């Protein structure tokens, strides 16, 4: 069962910015999870034909990945912070929506999860 076209990366008549934030988002918040040990499995969508996994993009609506995340912040697509962040908690909850507890790939989101919320935690106040 078919792989649909990934989320949107480019588009010129959105509005956006780059903030003190957002660059906060790229420099500390996804290079931390990019670079850590569990970040491979999230690193691009979701092959669910090489996967064979057939139903998750019929379970998975609204997906999302820190490939497409890395794209959206060096393309400075997004207008605000929270957009981003909304888009890593879309991320960690698709892969808790999709399979079981204590699945490899759970563990794998929740170690990533935890440093987001710890990044996040720290996120600057907008300039
Ligand atoms: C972001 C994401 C969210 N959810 C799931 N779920 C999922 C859930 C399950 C199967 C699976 O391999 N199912 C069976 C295996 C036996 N077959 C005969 C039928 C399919 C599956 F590959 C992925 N993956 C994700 N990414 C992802 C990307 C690459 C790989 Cl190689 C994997 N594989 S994984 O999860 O087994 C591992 C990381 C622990 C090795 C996962």
């Amino acid at each position: 069962s078919m792989n649909p076209p990934p989320p949107e990366t480019s588009n010129p008549n959105k509005p956006k910015r780059q903030t003190n934030q957002l660059q906060y988002l790229l420099r500390v918040v996804l290079k931390t999870l990019w670079k850590h040990q569990f970040a491979w499995p999230f690193q691009q969508p979701v092959d669910a034909v090489k996967l064979n996994l057939p139903d998750y993009y019929k379970i998975i609506k609204t997906p999302m990945d820190m490939g497409t995340i890395k794209k959206r912040l060096e393309n400075n697509y997004y207008w605000n912070a929270q957009e981003c962040i909304q888009d890593f908690n879309t991320m960690f909850t698709n892969c808790y929506i999709y399979n079981k507890p204590g699945d490899d790939i759970v563990l794998m989101a929740e170690a990533l999860e935890k440093l987001f919320l710890q990044k996040i935690n720290e996120l600057p106040t907008e300039e």
